[PDB]
């Protein structure tokens, strides 16, 4: 039988367990948790969807964030206090285009925001996992761009990172988001490098190759995971 495997060098086999999982006494007893992260342009949402198709319960942190500071949500009042009512649409919802203009590319302002929002999202993620476990789910994935920067590896058994070369990342960002190349590198500089992410990962994946190769990696990763679940 002839086949190909995917590797990262400076060897790490993509899909394999690279270092031991974390012990997590505080998580619900029936539940295994993956933290899924990657650099912008990594295509990690494609990977999250493939894990969803295999049966994982996905918690999308970006969405939880938007709900956290929806009117009625725990972060609404603090975010509006911290940034002012000029960030609000006419209907009183946060205008994320205006908020983004305040914080993107701006280290101090983004920190005012994430100091408020990240703890709120982490709490909402913990709540969602509890509900999922009550409804019989046994494997949860917290999909988060800034997982390691937020310290959220404390909430997961395994960190899974989706990586691609920085040149392809910048290309995907510039093209798909209509960013200037400087805005794209600004985005990338404002987060951990692929190598930093890899070093702190239990499993590494890549969307560098065509879609069928990504699927194969994810299936291989999923199968190995299943055999090491408690
Ligand atoms: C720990 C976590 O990962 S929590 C989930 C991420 N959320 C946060 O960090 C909270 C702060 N960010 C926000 O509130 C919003 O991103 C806003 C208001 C700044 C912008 O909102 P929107 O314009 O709707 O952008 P959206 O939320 O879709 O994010 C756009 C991109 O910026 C990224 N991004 C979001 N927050 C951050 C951050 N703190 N630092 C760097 N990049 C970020 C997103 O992951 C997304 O990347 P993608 O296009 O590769 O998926």
């Amino acid at each position: 039988a002839l086949y190909q495997i995917q590797l990262l060098k400076d060897q790490r086999i993509l899909g394999n367990l690279l270092q031991p999982p974390n012990e997590r006494p505080e998580l619900p007893s029936g539940l295994y948790v993956l933290g899924l992260t990657g650099i912008s342009g990594s295509g990690k949402s494609s990977v999250a969807q493939r894990l969803k198709n295999l049966g994982a319960y996905i918690i999308d942190s970006d969405h939880l964030g938007h709900r956290a500071y929806a009117p009625g949500g725990p972060a609404y009042q603090p975010v509006v206090e911290a940034f002012g009512t000029d960030i609000l649409h006419k209907d009183g919802t946060i205008n994320r285009k205006v908020l983004g203009s305040r914080v993107f590319g701006n280290k101090k302002q983004m920190k005012i925001l994430t100091d408020i929002v990240w703890p709120v999202i982490a709490k909402l993620a913990r709540e969602e996992m509890d509900v999922a476990v009550a409804k019989g789910k046994t494997l949860c994935v917290i999909d988060a761009a800034m997982l390691l920067e937020a310290g959220w590896q404390s909430m997961v058994h395994e960190v899974w990172t989706v990586v691609i070369p920085e040149t392809e990342a910048v290309r995907r960002i510039v093209e798909r988001d209509g960013l200037s190349e400087a805005a794209a590198q600004s985005r990338l500089q404002s987060q951990m490098s692929g190598q930093q992410l890899v070093e702190q990962s239990n499993v590494v994946l890549s969307t560098l190759w065509e879609s069928h190769v990504t699927q194969s990696q994810v299936e291989k990763a999923w199968n190995l995971l299943q055999k090491r679940l408690p």
